[PDB]
């Protein structure tokens, strides 16, 4: 039932009428509050000045449609959300630079409600017409090892894309089931469903394969293609190098964990009130290995004798910790000095960053998180905490 | 005696100064045709104009040394040279915008200026750098393939980039002489040398061994580092494939044999008049194969009986073919039919695109001709036609 045409259609409304709502929720505030615009905005800019966002409003959703292009490929919700923030941020500027040539109270107010309102406007249209039902758009994955079955669990880790992966296709397929899903062996199946995008996730020794393939879809003028790996430069960034980075991670990291005492500090000492009826100190701190190897006293809710467990609350009192430097809200997860062997070579990545309360594989066995930890420190980004934060909040909530 | 510093600080201030530059010579030319520009601008806004264009130089300046890092990694000339032109005119949108919310000649005539200095300043002030010895920079290359000298010519054929290759490394290279260049097989004498920029030009079987120097070079904390090759998204674009694309080089193509015959009118009507004193037709259609293999009467200037070739003044009737549709000027180099044979399977990308009177093997053997190409007919832009089309205006002035 995928329609195309439709999710643009609505999605570039839903981006111009929400927008303008911005402005004028501002505009309404200020009326409720200060009672005078007129004061602040006479009547005769009012016209222009709207005009002027109008014209905003619809270069913001040309840079959108034609240079970024959100409305003809399809992107996770994190990385959407971030170009989207550095967008709107960069036409902020844009207008201030307008404004000031020419109020900030109104500024602020209309575009941070626009920030808030924007993605989060795109996503509830987007729910409800994935509900309507013409949002999945039908894909087929070709492999069948373990890339491929990879390849389709991270497609199932955020549905709001819209991929629904209908069949697979491996001409030597040793199963006939790869997820419970059908296999196709015989190309002209795949090429009789032609809407039908396509997922290339062949594995590295079969990578002469995908070529072949690159070839295929290209003979019949597919456009909808995407391959997804097991003179060009590639530079890594190694952001945990940077002292510039760590200084702004400190810094969101006690400004972040000052909030967050503030906001929970009843019901810690709630709990503290709760578990000293025992007559013992309610917090005590364990050995762990932190940045550098360091080893730190983690400051945890007592557990055990002289329901906070099932709520997750007993590593509530590292914020205390994260409050001196031992470690971030966003990080691998504490380890005694026993477990460190499991690192391996990756030791050495485990011992780069300071450790987190939450980390990457908390919301996506061993070696598993190893993995998962090791990529988080290679490719550490802010706007990484931010998404690893969000879902740990997230994942507190269910 | 290479230097980064004084080589980023004279950029900058070679810069700053003929961008600032460019605006004095507009104002000094609309006073010389005009005489009075208080006419135009008057007093008062000047302090202020000229201050704002002060911020935008900075901001340009900021552009291009923090975000764009045109100060600390070296690329070629011709996409130096995009980029800095793509980032000038998204500057003359903004400066534009802050006009119209407060002259279109004074901009235009000033922003022109810059567009043509500030690129040729600048490449006149690294030139006087390396003739003071502080521009090249000394760069060991690894590997002793055909790889290694492949990127060892591909880096002579832009020496304005700065890299002075001193010495090869191979500890399994057959050699002692690559290209007469030294070849080191201790890399003991490579961490002795440690301002060394390294290539790592490994090829594809050897790929492995660039991962054991990818760590190499990070123990050492050398990031003077770039290699060269023989879950990623690479989109292949094949601009050829889109008509708005195929619109706007014929029209280009339109206008510059338009304006070449203009220019050149004069002299092929006094090479028709020398060579029509035997009586015959100067001009010639041969057949030669075109787009979609279309057979077409290439023009020529008659060279043989019933100074011009060493001038390659013979090509120039072509441009009549231009008017037409069956040339275009960039493109591969027009062949007979029996010549079509040695593309092979490649023969179907010579008859997607127009032929040209320029090529990118005529400015850069058969086989290397048929892969120049094709990779232009894969990788084409307006951009690589502009470049084109001034190497073989210099190599005609050569």
């Amino acid at each position: 039932k995928y329609n195309p045409q439709l999710c643009k259609i609505f999605l570039a409304i839903s981006d111009l009428i929400f927008f303008n709502l911005a402005l004028w929720f501002s505009l309404g505030c200020v009326y409720f509050i200060f009672d005078q615009v007129q004061r602040f905005i006479p009547q005769d800019q009012l016209d222009t000045r709207v005009i002027t966002h109008f014209i905003l409003s619809v270069v913001c959703v040309g840079w959108f449609w034609i240079r970024l292009r959100h409305y003809t490929y399809r992107k996770p919700f994190w990385y959407e959300l971030k170009e989207i923030f550095r967008t709107i941020v960069i036409f902020a500027i844009f207008d201030l630079a307008l404004i000031a040539f020419t109020s900030r109270y109104v500024w602020v107010f209309c575009w941070t409600f626009a920030l808030i309102l924007v993605p989060f406007f795109r996503a509830l249209t987007k729910h409800l017409l994935n509900k309507l039902g013409i949002w999945k758009k039908k894909t087929i994955i070709l492999g069948s090892g373990q890339n491929a079955r990879g390849a389709y669990s991270a497609l199932q880790s955020e549905e709001m894309m819209g991929f629904d992966v209908i069949a697979f296709f491996d001409t030597d397929a040793s199963d006939a089931e790869i997820n419970m899903l059908p296999v196709i062996k015989d190309t002209e199946i795949i090429w009789d469903l032609n809407d039908v995008h396509y997922i290339l996730a062949y594995e590295y020794t079969e990578l002469e394969k995908t070529h072949f393939w690159l070839r295929e879809l290209s003979k019949h003028h597919c456009r909808s293609v995407t391959v997804v790996p097991s003179v060009m430069l590639l530079r890594i960034q190694n952001n945990l190098a940077k002292r510039s980075s760590r200084f702004l991670k400190r810094t969101f990291d006690i400004v972040c964990s000052i909030m967050i005492l503030i906001i929970a500090s009843p019901l810690m000492i709630y709990l503290w009130y709760k578990v000293t009826r025992d007559g013992g100190p309610a917090i005590y701190g364990h050995q762990r290995v932190g940045r550098h190897g360091k080893l730190f006293p983690c400051y945890k809710f007592r557990s055990m004798v002289m329901f906070i467990r099932k709520t997750s609350l007993d590593e509530l009192p590292q914020l205390f910790n994260v409050l001196k430097g031992d470690m971030s809200l966003v990080g691998p997860r504490p380890i005694v000095s026993d477990e460190l062997e499991r690192y391996c070579d990756d030791v050495d990545y485990y011992l780069m960053a300071k450790p987190g309360m939450t980390g990457l594989w908390q919301v996506s066995d061993y070696d598993t998180r190893v993995y998962f930890d090791s990529w988080y420190v290679k490719n550490w980004t802010l706007w990484n905490d931010i998404a690893i934060l969000f879902k740990t909040a997230k994942v507190v909530l269910r």
